[PDB]
């Protein structure tokens, strides 16, 4: 399949080439297959997710996306427009409140919540979750994040916007997760993105088109909308057959495109999310 005049990171993870504005997929795009978005909810009555949005949970007052951000990223997981997966099932997990911020305990259940879950959900493709949040260092939201992984879920996070080493946050940090840094639409590391050995992947992350609460749409810019590039894609691939939610980090770094960013410091991986899609 082809959308034509696509976002240009859509396009971006469908080819080997910057500069291009079509976006090829396998028209199964990721049908069967789950995404929870652990975030400040998702305005699933946007008509850009078709009936395939829903909250399942709140830790506040409501389970509506009253900020922006999550629905930001979800629409860049699923939207019909602006999305990887356009057939995925999105879940929506509201772990920050509406000015974006959530305490670690309340995360942290989140994503425990998640690992149970997706017990409740048809999801005969797989299960991703996707994670763009993070704080400072801390070794119990790490463990969250990978007794995730360890469930059953491709767990996808943000590097950090902090243009520094991804070590010292979390869950960013944590080994087992795919931690994903953010790239521009030259082909160069975002300003803001973090970097270091604890990277897996990067995704576009730089002026970055997707849904908005009110039913809008607007461009906005960090590693949390490179990360939900990756968790749609590991649910596109995962609804191939082609990975699994243990191997799909792997199996993206494995397949990405390689030694085509510029700034990328030493030590860090230079790998840019490709679907390797053959139309």
């Amino acid at each position: 399949a082809a959308q034509t005049n696509a976002p240009w990171g859509l396009a971006r993870i469908s080819s080997t080439s910057p500069g291009t504005s079509t976006y090829y997929y396998d028209e199964s795009a990721g049908q069967g297959s789950c995404v929870y978005v652990i975030d400040t909810g998702i305005e699933a009555s946007h008509p850009e997710f078709e009936g395939r949005a829903q909250m399942v949970k709140t830790y506040y007052y409501s389970s509506r996306d009253g900020n922006g951000h999550g629905t930001h990223c979800a629409g860049t997981v699923g939207s019909r427009t602006y999305g990887v997966a356009k057939k995925t099932q999105l879940f929506g997990v509201k772990v920050l409140d509406d000015n974006g911020s959530g305490q670690y305990s309340t995360i942290i259940a989140g994503m425990d919540f998640v690992a149970s879950d997706k017990n409740n959900r048809n999801c005969p493709k797989g299960v991703v979750a996707s994670l763009s949040l993070g704080g400072g260092y801390s070794s119990s939201v790490n463990s969250a994040a990978a007794r995730l992984q360890s469930s059953g879920v491709m767990v996808a996070v943000a590097a950090g916007n902090n243009n520094a080493d991804a070590r010292n946050y979390s869950p960013a940090s944590e080994p087992s997760v795919c931690t994903v840094g953010a790239s521009d639409r030259y082909d160069r590391r975002s300003s803001f993105s973090n970097y270091g050995s604890v990277l897996d992947i990067f995704g576009p992350g730089t002026d970055i088109l997707s849904t908005w609460i009110g039913g809008s749409t607007r461009s906005i810019s960090g590693t949390s909308m490179a990360t939900p590039h990756v968790a749609g894609l590991a649910a596109y691939l995962m609804t191939l057959g082609k990975t699994t939610a243990a191997s799909a980090c792997r199996y993206i770094a494995d397949t990405a495109n390689k030694g085509d960013l510029s700034n990328i410091p030493f030590g860090t991986v230079n790998l840019l999310a490709y679907n390797n899609y053959q139309a």
